[PDB]
């Protein structure tokens, strides 16, 4: 059981998921990367699965012609409706929130409500986010242009922008660090990254999870729900594993593969059978806005065109 998965995911402890599976030959690079090298390659791709941390980058994988169906009954009954392609051409394994996080010293959590809130003047020199070219911010983006539409997009963002700490560097968790480091305020990035300084026996990420707290965004009065995306996966169109390549999907809908993403990664798991980690849970339950996943993917381009228009870097 062996198969060439092309990964743009990026957890160390995600190893330990691949060798219980099999042989699994991996080839990491960005989604972007990733899918430019599939088309380059034509019909000789030795890929078997593409694996990303994105629904909008599944999109356009999709979108691109990369995937071949796979329907089976384990799948068909374990990935919910709504996170996965009709045809299944891709499905969604895990759930996770881009959430905010906030100074416990500095921020009174009563101002914060929505990403939206955070163009506001009084964030001057405050905020802190990675670079655009991620795929995080622009799934987020995108979701924004797909629901108020652009002008109200590029205001929120010529705002945001305003009000960066610093041009943009490092990933999630370093937006989280440098508000305990005193550099900004409030952050935008993912729920589990959290979680994992929580857990976290380094005397470090106590410092930090001492330091700062996370905040649900869009959660309030009048509010659509957290953005929430989806890390997933669907067989490569010339998989010449293509047996091992089901098996693999199936796998990352296992009890097992699912408990692994829920309380080694603090991801959501999508399957019922297994419970959210309980450090996750402790922060009540995740209200998600409703979109189809398939306007992240739509508004991409719009996306990166917009931020990098207002200088979002
Ligand atoms: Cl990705
Ligand atoms: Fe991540």
């Amino acid at each position: 059981r062996t198969i060439n998965l092309y990964s743009s995911r990026h957890y160390n402890t995600d190893d330990a998921l691949y060798d219980a599976f099999g042989e699994v030959n991996l080839i990491e690079a960005s989604a972007e990367e990733l899918i430019e090298r599939i088309q380059s390659e034509g019909a000789n791709s030795p890929g078997d699965i593409l694996f990303t941390v994105d629904a909008g980058m599944l999109w356009r994988a999709e979108q691109a012609g990369l995937f071949q169906p796979v329907r089976s009954g384990k799948l068909n009954e374990r990935i919910p409706e709504n996170l996965r392609h009709p045809d299944g051409l891709w499905y969604g394994f895990t759930q996770r929130a881009r959430v905010l996080y906030y100074s416990r010293d500095r921020v009174n959590p009563a101002d914060l409500s929505t990403y939206e809130a955070l163009a506001d003047p009084q964030w001057r020199g405050k905020i802190l986010v990675r670079p655009s070219s991620n795929v995080y911010n622009l799934s987020l983006t995108a979701s924004r242009i797909a629901i108020h539409g652009e002008p109200e997009t590029r205001r929120w963002l010529q705002g945001l922008v305003g009000n960066f700490a610093r041009q943009p560097e490092g990933n999630d968790t370093a937006q989280i660090r440098a508000i305990a480091a005193g550099i900004g305020d409030v952050a935008i990035a993912n729920s589990y990254y959290y979680i994992r300084l929580q857990k976290s026996t380094d005397p470090a990420d106590q410092e930090v999870v001492e330091k700062v707290s996370l905040f649900f965004p869009n959660t309030g009065s009048g509010e659509r729900g957290t953005h929430v995306n989806v890390s997933g996966a669907g067989v490569l169109k010339n998989a010449p594993n293509r047996d091992a390549a089901i098996a693999f999907l199936e796998y990352l809908a296992s009890d097992d593969a699912q408990r692994y993403f829920a309380e080694g990664n603090n991801e959501y798991p999508v399957i019922p059978g297994v419970p959210i980690d309980p450090v996750l849970a402790a922060h009540g339950q995740l209200k998600g806005d409703p979109l189809n996943v398939s306007n992240l993917g739509r508004y991409q381009p719009d996306s990166a065109r917009l931020m990098n228009e207002v200088g979002w870097q």
